[PDB]
């Protein structure tokens, strides 16, 4: 239910606050943007997607509420989007890795950081006050 917990102190995050099927977006190129929802799918989306292209609709990712810890980092991993453009035989993927931020930003949204083109994976980062122990 979009919590994990630090093993090694027992801290429990919850970013369940950050769900629902409304959700978010994220800026992409110039105009456009990524329509996205945490540990669920997002009503922009097609049914069953996390993220998508606003432009399109195109998938890029299934959700799943399998949140994970890794070196302070909270992730949910997106896969099995649309085909990738530049890689036959991928599928785009959507990575979201939230970190601690202990005052919330004065936009407080997800960002696209970075795509890989070589695996169409997408880089989001939400540095948030729910990421931090």
């Amino acid at each position: 239910d979009c919590q994990v917990t630090n093993p090694s102190t027992g801290h429990l995050f919850d970013l369940s606050s950050l769900s629902g099927r409304a959700g978010f977006t994220a800026a992409y190129s110039e105009k456009g943007l990524v329509y996205m929802s945490i540990c669920g799918e997002n009503e922009n989306c097609p049914p069953g997607v996390g993220a998508c292209f606003g432009q399109t609709r195109i998938s890029v990712g299934k959700a799943n509420k399998r949140l994970r810890y890794v070196d302070q980092v909270l992730q949910l991993v997106y896969k099995d989007g649309s085909p990738c453009p530049s890689k036959s035989g991928l599928s785009y993927k959507s990575v979201i890795s939230f970190v601690c931020r202990p005052e919330a930003g004065p936009t407080n949204r997800p960002m696209l950081i970075s795509l890989d083109k070589q695996t169409c994976t997408l880089f989001f980062s939400w540095h948030t006050p729910l990421a931090c122990e």
